[PDB]
């Protein structure tokens, strides 16, 4: 279930934070959040925490496929308890905090970051707020 | 053209905020934020700062035409300089700040409101920030 797209189609990578605010209902459910390129709407960077097994799965789904899955243990979620997820790109990484800490980082594999110009966000998630800003200045 | 749009399928209206902060490239240009329904991307609510002859327009797009224009005695806009806009809807109006100060309120006209699930900006406007906020305490 779609809960939330942003386009923007002047590119959103590198050089804009996302901060997405919200809970997830339940215990045993998941949510995702990708950035999406242009064009044929490839995912450069799908961030996922998967709530039933507590491991976020990141990955990219390049020429209609997913690539190598890159599993992070560290879970800083909790059923129906508020979080605050901020995703910033640089040339080289996405970087993602969560609740004000360094959680992860993935390196680019979709190279053209200025194609990136779709933020979606599906599934388990009831989302307060969404604020897209740009930082590389 | 178009420099962004949101979609939140659930509806963003009423008790949402839209801040966007941005600015003009020119001097004599316009930009506007529309309000879009479902389905069919139906103008519920338009809101168009026109730099040339510094007035704002808001009017709707309903019943197969543009509506009667509600043009704001006053234009608080400078081009080629940053601003913050913030649009709040609640059951009787669309609420318009800019600096947090409110400029104008716009009652609706479009009625189904929690139909009203897409946010574009469209022309000359560089944004720097979106945020569409839900508001906690309705």
């Amino acid at each position: 279930a779609l809960r939330f797209e942003a386009l923007y189609p002047e590119g959103m990578c590198p050089g804009w934070s996302v901060v997405v605010k919200g809970k997830t209902s339940s215990n045993t459910s998941m949510f995702e959040i990708n950035f999406l390129s242009h064009p044929g709407d490839q995912i450069a960077f799908h961030f996922n925490p998967r709530f039933a097994s507590s491991r976020i799965v990141c990955n990219s789904f390049l020429a209609n496929h997913w690539g190598k899955e890159e599993v992070n243990k560290t879970f800083p979620f909790e059923a129906k308890e508020p979080f605050q997820v901020e995703i910033y790109s640089d040339q080289d990484y996405f970087h993602i905090f969560i609740d004000e800490n360094k959680i992860l980082q993935y390196k680019h594999r979709q190279k053209q970051l200025s194609s990136i110009t779709k933020l979606q966000i599906l599934n388990d998630i009831e989302i307060s707020s969404v604020e897209i800003t740009k930082r590389g200045l």
